[PDB]
């Protein structure tokens, strides 16, 4: 079975010529684009010889072998990959394992910098195949562990924005907003894939399955616990393998899970019809982002089996993870409106309760009212979402972001100004995205988007530690991470920042700037305003903000004239 030829079929020549490009670009991050093009063309030509004759020359070697063979022929030594060239002296599965250990992950590559809209649409027109292929090359060499089929999914959406906006009226009003959402979603996926690999190693796979049972029970409410438990086991085995870095081994386990799910749709979900009729690449991908199946009508209460029962301590003791997983599965399938972390708080609370009750003379009397403990935990994110979405409606996205700047700078003023501006604007975005949902779908939307922003804040703070309270909340636990950040009181031991005079100086270049960039600096100064006087309160801050609005809108030169009056007047 010639694997290079079989891969070429059922996957398509176009997807083959793109995955081979992403694959080699993830290893040879230093080699130029045109050098990569020949290698993809050479592998494509060689694959075509195996397509025309499966038992031809060098067509009997498997995927890792021909990959490793072609990779060890590029004068890899002395060209950055000196150590990676030493992998050639090994053989499978040591040579490929050696290749994975030498992915740079942090290559000293310049910021990509997008060209002008007219330049891109012209380059996209005159040479579309070369234009898009350079896009895959430049992104794959900077994200060496980004799952290649997933990176290919973004390339299609990248091309869809160019075909529509390049033949339009105001192209920049069409293309540029699509590219930013595309680039933002690309960073979110990259950080999500890493957060899940780090969560697997830091906290162990016992807690990883708990996250998977809850999410899968919400996704597949019409599935038995045994099916959900098997899907969680296989899904964990896939993530454990895909975090090693090997694309080929990750893809095969990822395709076997989709095949099993499509063969057992009648015992998993009713919403996997059009999902399972997609090709190999999209099948595994679409199932990951599948809508929750309809909840089974007339589901009994969890009072019977988990709090009343007759004897439940015996059931919990023999399997202190299965019985907790059955409670999590039954609670999650009934509450698709809860976040995954909320359901884990209820289970962990139900866990700590049983161990204190089953360690008592009358365990039943100890756990007789365990469900009263869940009400405060369910109402805590609900009140936070409603209090913040309502404050978002009466403010708009911008003024909601500024209310978050003041609130979070006063909590941790030690955080750098560019990080406080970035995190607060992204936290305002989850308001513009999730408050447009009803209460039945607001908590999961917030959980998914907050997990992206809160992790981005942590990885920035991890590389440059600054606050102990940010460090504790960032390394506590992924279940208690959000309640940790929301429980931060304002910093009382913080000494006010010194009045840097130039920081509050503006120069009328902000008059004609950029709607984002103009308010980036308008929000940067607001952070520096709060850092200088951390005891200003909203009334005085709304006064200085109102005084700045009249100073900026009118005097737009005078920025030094009226500016000096503002600084002295604000000193109050
Ligand atoms: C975001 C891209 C990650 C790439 C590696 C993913 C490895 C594991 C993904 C395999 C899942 C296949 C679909 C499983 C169906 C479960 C749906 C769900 O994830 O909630
Ligand atoms: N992702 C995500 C997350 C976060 C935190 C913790 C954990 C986790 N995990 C698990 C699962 C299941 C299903 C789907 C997805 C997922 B992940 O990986
Ligand atoms: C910089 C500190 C960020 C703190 C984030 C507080 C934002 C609160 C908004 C409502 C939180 C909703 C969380 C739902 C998921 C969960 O149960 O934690």
């Amino acid at each position: 079975k010639s694997e290079v030829a079989h891969r070429f079929k059922d996957l398509g020549e176009e997807n083959f010529k793109a995955l081979v490009l992403i694959a080699f670009a993830q290893y040879l991050q230093q080699c130029p684009f045109e050098d990569h093009v020949k290698l993809v063309n050479e592998v494509t030509e060689f694959a075509k010889t195996c397509v025309a004759d499966e038992s031809a020359e060098n067509c009997d070697k498997s995927l890792h072998t021909l990959f490793g063979d072609k990779l060890c022929t590029v004068a890899t030594l002395r060209e950055t990959y000196g150590e990676m060239a030493d992998c050639c002296a090994k053989q499978e599965p040591e040579r490929n394992e050696c290749f994975l250990q030498h992915k740079d992950d942090n290559p000293n590559l310049p910021r990509l910098v997008r060209p002008e809209v007219d330049v891109m649409c012209t380059a996209f027109h005159d040479n579309e195949e070369t234009f898009l292929k350079k896009y895959l090359y430049e992104i794959a060499r900077r994200h060496p562990y980004f799952y290649a089929p997933e990176l290919l999914f973004f390339a299609k959406r990248y091309k869809a924005a160019f075909t529509e906006c390049c033949q339009a009226a105001d192209k920049a009003a069409c293309l540029l907003p699509k590219l930013d959402e595309l680039r933002d979603e690309g960073k979110a996926s990259s950080a999500k894939q890493r957060l899940k690999c780090a969560s697997l190693q830091k906290f162990g796979e016992r807690a990883f399955k708990a996250w998977a049972v809850a999410r899968l029970s919400q996704r597949f409410p019409k599935a038995e616990f045994a099916e959900v438990s098997k899907l969680v086991t296989d899904l964990t085995k896939v993530h454990t393998e895909c975090c090693h870095g090997d694309l080929l081994e990750c893809a095969d386990d990822r395709a076997d899970l989709a095949k099993y799910i499509c063969e057992n749709q009648d015992s998993i979900s009713s919403k996997l019809k059009e999902c399972c009729e997609k090709p190999l690449l999209e099948k595994s991908h679409c199932i990951a982002e599948v809508e929750n199946d309809e909840m089974p009508a007339d589901l009994p209460s969890l009072a019977a089996d988990f709090v009343e029962s007759k004897d439940v301590c015996k059931n919990y003791a023999e399997a202190k993870d299965v019985f907790l997983g059955m409670f999590l599965y039954e609670y999650a399938r009934r509450h698709p409106d809860y976040s995954v972390v909320l359901l884990l708080r209820l289970a962990k609370t139900y866990e700590t309760t049983l161990e204190k009750c089953c360690a008592a003379a009358d365990p039943h009397e100890c756990y007789a009212k365990v469900f009263d403990e869940f009400k405060p935990l369910v109402e805590e994110p609900q009140n936070l979402i409603k209090q913040n979405c309502e404050l978002f409606e009466q403010l708009g996205e911008y003024k909601f972001q500024n209310a978050l700047l003041v609130r979070y700078t006063k909590k941790v003023p030690q955080v750098s100004t560019p990080t406080l501006v970035e995190v607060s604007r992204n936290l305002g975005k989850v308001g513009s995205k999730c408050c447009k949902h009803p209460e039945a779908k607001r908590m999961p939307c917030a959980e998914d988007y907050l997990s992206v922003v809160l992790n981005q804040l942590c990885v920035l703070h991890e590389k440059t530690p600054v606050s102990d309270r940010v460090t504790k909340c960032c390394t506590e636990s992924l279940v208690n991470r959000r309640p940790c950040f929301s429980a931060l009181e304002v910093d009382e031991t913080y000494v006010p920042k010194e009045f840097n005079a130039e920081t509050f100086t503006f120069h009328a270049d902000i008059c004609t700037l950029s709607e984002k960039e103009r308010q980036i600096k308008k929000q940067t100064a607001l952070v520096e305003l709060v850092k200088h006087k951390p005891k200003a309160t909203k009334e005085q801050l709304k006064a200085v903000m109102d005084d700045f609005a009249a100073f900026v809108e009118k005097c737009c030169t005078c920025f030094a004239e009226e500016g000096k009056k503002l600084v002295a007047a604000s000193q109050a």
